[PDB]
C-alpha cells in the first residue's frame, strides 16, 4: 500500500529547476499524478525543490495548520513551486486547471518516524 510519505511524493514532488511540460503543466501533471482519477482534485501544488531540501522543511519554523494541528512546517527560504486550481468550466471526468508559477515559502504538515512532508498545508 502507499504510505502518506510516499502519496506526498506522488501529489507534490516535482523536482527540477521549475515547471516543465509539453503542454498545460497542471493538466498534463493532475493527470500524470493520478490527481484527476476518482475526482478532479480542485486545487494542487508541486514543488521544484530535491527530495531533501522539502523534507528538511519538517525541521523549520513550526506553524499551526489549517485544520487547527501543531504539526505544520514553514520553510525559511522561498521555494519555486506551482500551483494547479480547476477552472470554471472543469467539471469531472474532464478536469481542467488553471496553472500559476511561483516562488513562495511553502508549508506542511509533518507525520511519522522518520518525520517527513505528508500534506501540503499553503504558500506563503
Ligand atoms: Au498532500
Amino acid at each position: 500500500k502507499e504510505t502518506a510519505a510516499a502519496k506526498f511524493e506522488r501529489q507534490h514532488m516535482d523536482s527540477s529547476t521549475s515547471a516543465a511540460s509539453s503542454s498545460n503543466y497542471c493538466n498534463q501533471m493532475m493527470k500524470s499524478r493520478n490527481l484527476t482519477k476518482d475526482r478532479c482534485k480542485p486545487v494542487n501544488t508541486f514543488v521544484h525543490e530535491s527530495l531533501a531540501d522539502v523534507q528538511a522543511v519538517c525541521s523549520q519554523k513550526n506553524v499551526a495548520c489549517k485544520n487547527g494541528q501543531t504539526n505544520c512546517y514553514q520553510s525559511y527560504s522561498t521555494m519555486s513551486i506551482t500551483d494547479c486550481r480547476e477552472t470554471g468550466s472543469s467539471k469531472y471526468p474532464n478536469c481542467a486547471y488553471k496553472t500559476t508559477q511561483a516562488n513562495k515559502h511553502i508549508i506542511v504538515a509533518c507525520e511519522g518516524n522518520p518525520y517527513v512532508p505528508v500534506h501540503f498545508d499553503a504558500s506563503v
